[PDB]
């Protein structure tokens, strides 16, 4: 069995190996990469996502989100307070202000210490989930707006044609902006490219140990757990590495820098934070190996998780027994 300790693997494809996206994912899996829940892909030196980032300031962040925390430093939830619209140039100036900028630090480890000590005492503003793409249309390799669609994968594997679309999303971050513990919708893969700016630190639980994280989360968030049998689908709960280590939960960590891709694998729980002003692009995708995870994915039916149009068909076809209850949660 490849990668039996479930370590995060880092890949360096050549320009020839970067042509065929599906084939390279399957290669990484042949080496055991999925056992970690997360992999890093460093693009060949010849590749670029686009020519420059000099002309992105007029993109609109229609609904910036202020991430307000409650709890203790290592165990907290966050809620998202909507703010007035602002452009990317306006948000970058805000991120760089004295109130929001990254503090002085020695290295990534010192910054990580400061994040976990101090996050809860601040409310950073995140531009998340903005439909769109920064890949040049002429970039042919690993262009997250040109991937094979999940609907087409389900149709190729299972024979059933379904409605729905699959497009990418932009994320504009600042120091302390936070992504809560989650797996993807329908336990899909994700791919995330850090276009520019400061790093993103990730934490991940191997898929084979995901239920250990869920059982800890029910203990640490007991009211939330009574409210919903899949409350991590709400994407609001944070647990620090120190608390995970105290409770014996297997995990790994890695920092993504600008120019790098990360892939999350089906049922790989992940969480993390941004080091300073940055922009990432991410999308969900599927492979044949996903289908069995989609059929077994938990679902939130309490009403909180509210998701895209396209998840309807995935529930309806892969989980027909759950469909009626889940759709009630959507309405
Ligand atoms: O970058 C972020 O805020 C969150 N991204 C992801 O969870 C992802 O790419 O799967
Ligand atoms: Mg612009
Ligand atoms: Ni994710
Ligand atoms: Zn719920």
């Amino acid at each position: 069995a490849q990668n039996p300790n479930c370590n995060i693997m880092i890949f360096h494809p050549t320009k020839e190996e970067f042509n065929d996206f599906d084939k390279y994912i399957a290669y990484m899996e042949s080496q055991g990469a999925h056992r970690a829940g997360l992999a890093k892909i460093i693009p060949p030196k010849e590749w670029k996502a686009r020519e420059t980032y000099d002309n992105i300031s007029e993109i609109l962040i229609a609904t910036p989100l202020q991430q307000v925390a409650s709890g203790r430093a290592g165990v907290f939830t966050q809620y998202h307070k909507k703010k007035k619209a602002m452009t990317v140039g306006e948000y970058r100036h805000l991120a760089n202000s004295k109130k929001y900028q990254t503090p002085p630090h020695q290295n990534f480890e010192d910054l990580e210490r400061k994040y976990w000590k101090n996050r809860i005492y601040n409310s950073p503003i995140y531009g998340a989930d903005i439909s769109g793409s920064l890949f040049d249309e002429n970039t042919k390799q690993w262009n997250l707006g040109h991937l094979g669609t999940i609907q087409d994968l389900l149709e190729k594997e299972c024979g059933v044609v379904i409605e729905g679309v699959n497009t990418p999303y932009l994320y504009f971050g600042m120091w302390k902006t936070t992504f809560a513990w989650h797996t993807e919708d329908m336990d899909l893969y994700s791919i995330n490219y850090l276009h520019l700016g400061e790093p993103k630190t990730w934490y991940v639980v191997p898929p084979e140990h995901g239920q250990r994280l869920e059982r800890l989360a029910r203990e640490l968030f007991p009211g939330s757990s009574r409210g919903c049998g899949a409350f991590l689908r709400h994407k609001v709960a944070l647990i620090s590495p120190t608390v995970l280590k105290e409770n014996g939960i297997p995990f790994n960590r890695i920092t993504q820098e600008a120019g790098e891709f990360m892939v999350t694998f089906p049922y790989g729980y992940h969480a993390g934070f941004n080091h300073g002003f940055n922009c990432a692009e991410a999308i969900n995708f599927a492979t044949p190996r996903w289908i069995d995870y989609g059929k077994m994915a938990s679902q939130c039916s309490c009403g909180e998780a509210r998701v895209t149009f396209s998840m309807d068909a995935f529930v309806r076809i892969l989980q027909p027994e759950r469909y009626d209850l889940w759709k009630r949660g959507q309405d």
